RNA sequence: UGGGGUUAGCGCAAGCGAAGCUCUUGAUCGAAGCCCCGGUAAACGGCGGCCGUAACUAUAACGGUCCUAAGGUAGCGAAAU
């Protein structure tokens, strides 16, 4: 939650169009659907009045004020079956339903997040030292080099 | 209102031109209707895309977007591609 006021004035080139679009150009960081849900939440004021109809036609000469909240990967505790661990290489047996790289929808609970929790400063190496990808539905051995010179030798070996 | 035709007359003429009549452009009056606003879907109708995730767990529901008003609720799935 990041409660920051957002007030802006609509120009004269948004004539005859709806509410979701008008806030979109003036606020590039937030798109139509993100704007749409907050409109339905009765937390956006137009001309000092709250609106309930996103399909309204607004042209100009209006002061819209959004008074609401706004908002790398947080590590999570995941059980990992360590096979071999030392100062240069890390051999891990990846269990079932565990993806090696988080995406849009899995901020925490992956191999990279678990490795962050397992060793905090592991974020120094790119991609937390993973060299090859593997499907989450498939279990098997995964190799991670602890030190960054080992990263260069490993990627060159696969080439 | 404007213009044209005709002519009592004014002009030794070219022409102009009173009144009346006529033809034509058409200012003001001019509502409905058309749009416009809010409802009306047991009215006619519509409930789709583009990127990426698992879920194929007991029930099939979760994110990020288009220029759309809106993306399928339960029910039942091998269905109409």
């Amino acid at each position: 939650a990041q409660r920051v006021q957002l007030t802006a004035t609509v120009s004269e080139n948004q004539l005859g169009q709806r509410l979701d679009q008008a806030l979109a150009e003036m606020f590039p960081d937030y798109s139509r659907s993100r704007i749409k849900e907050w409109i339905l939440d009765q937390r956006v004021l137009v001309n000092g009045k709250v609106c309930d109809k996103p399909k309204e036609k607004v042209l100009g000469g209006e002061q819209v004020a959004i008074n609401a909240e706004i908002e790398r990967f947080e590590p999570q505790d995941i059980p990992l079956d360590i096979v071999y661990e030392d100062e240069d290489i890390i051999i891990i047996n990846k269990p079932r339903d565990l993806v090696v790289h988080p995406g849009a929808g899995n901020p925490d609970g992956t191999v990279l997040n678990a490795l962050l929790h397992y060793y905090p400063p592991i974020a120094d190496v790119p991609r937390a030292g993973i060299v090859h990808r593997l499907d989450k539905d498939t279990t098997g051995l995964m190799v991670v080099a602890k030190t960054v010179p080992a990263q260069t030798r490993l990627v060159e070996s696969l080439q």
